[PDB]
């Protein structure tokens, strides 16, 4: 029984209010690969340092190995689903962009995982070289940026167990599970231009109520419309985390999208529906004013298999 990571129970709580998206690449050598296996090993106890003396602080770290970083810090028996993330060229461009390690922070509080990234970063010196770092916070009532709520159709409880957690198809990663990353920049001026009923169209639900538009008056392009696929007839559901963030000072209005899946292709096949088009040129107009710069895919393994890694120095 293989203890696996708060992935699906942070959302499903519902008590995020910030969020830290830390993305680093291991720098060449050996001793790089043994501070970051120390830092693996002694993880989950460094979450419970921070987070412990905070009641309702909700603190949760998610701890991310992409394709190179596992060929350079364990073996060979990779996980069946773990490559380099595929760049997509379509109406739109999803680049692929660099990345080893992948630390997803949720908190109730920004200090929290401020003193998380913090400590993480102290422990791990020169090894490693950031690639990327984004703080993230939740926009009103669970808001995107674009003004409409995101998360609703979010699987809960036993549903998100079974979208996410990876079961005995791969049995020696049981319970580990896969992520994509991606970062998304908006032009909101361009978005705000649009009127509402269209801006709804193109979404797919309602703006101010949140309810579902009716299948008769939602276009093929509707983005709740081609991200809904089907395997074997019955639907299936991957988790997202989307996170609003920016610096309204220097002009950045942006939302990271993260989405957890079982088995990637789900992901990869509604970055497709999206980017390219279901049918092709059948397009995703969100993605006329969200602009992705970043992409990519890790292996998320579990608890048990964290804490039981030793630096072998
Ligand atoms: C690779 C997949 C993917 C990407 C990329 C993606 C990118 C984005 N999204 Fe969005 N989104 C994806 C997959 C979904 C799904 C699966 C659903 C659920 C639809 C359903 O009916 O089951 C969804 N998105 C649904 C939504 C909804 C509304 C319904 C809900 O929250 O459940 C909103 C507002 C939304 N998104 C916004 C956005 C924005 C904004 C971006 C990027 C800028």
């Amino acid at each position: 029984c293989p203890i696996s990571q708060s992935v699906s129970q942070p959302v499903d709580e519902r008590l995020t209010r910030a969020a830290i998206f830390l993305v680093v690449t291991i720098n060449p050598g050996k001793a790089a690969e043994v501070a970051v296996r120390t830092l693996c090993g002694t993880l989950s106890s460094l979450v419970r340092g921070v987070g412990f003396r905070i009641l309702d602080g909700g603190l949760s770290c998610v701890m991310g190995v992409s394709s190179g970083g596992w060929e350079r810090l364990f073996g060979d028996e990779k996980p069946e689903y773990l490559h380099v993330f595929q760049e997509i060229n379509g109406v739109h461009h999803a680049p692929s962009t660099p990345g080893d390690l992948l630390f997803h922070i949720r908190a109730a509080r920004m200090d929290l995982c401020f003193e998380l990234a913090s400590r993480i970063l102290s422990d791990l010196g020169s090894s490693v070289c950031v690639v990327d770092s984004v703080q993230g916070f939740r926009y009103f009532d669970d808001r995107d940026l674009l003004g409409f709520v995101d998360g609703t159709e979010n699987p809960v409880a036993q549903a998100a167990v079974d979208a996410t957690l990876i079961g005995e198809e791969d049995h020696t990663f049981s319970g580990g599970s896969y992520v994509i990353v991606q970062k998304y920049l908006h032009d909101l001026d361009k978005w705000n231009a649009i009127p509402v009923e269209q801006q709804e169209k193109i979404i797919g639900r309602e703006k101010l109520s949140d309810i579902e538009l009716k299948d008769a008056d939602k276009p093929s392009y509707a983005h709740n419309v081609l991200t809904s696929i089907e395997e074997d007839g019955e639907d299936v559901d991957i988790l997202r985390d989307n996170m609003p963030f920016g610096d309204p000072g220097k002009g950045e209005f942006g939302t990271y999208f993260i989405g957890y899946s079982r088995k990637p292709a789900r992901i990869e096949r509604m970055l497709e529906n999206m980017f390219v088009g279901n049918p092709p040129g059948n397009y995703d107009r969100i993605l006329d004013v969200s602009r992705a710069i970043t992409g990519t895919l890790f292996f998320i393994p579990t608890v048990s298999f964290l804490d039981s890694v030793e630096p072998q120095p």
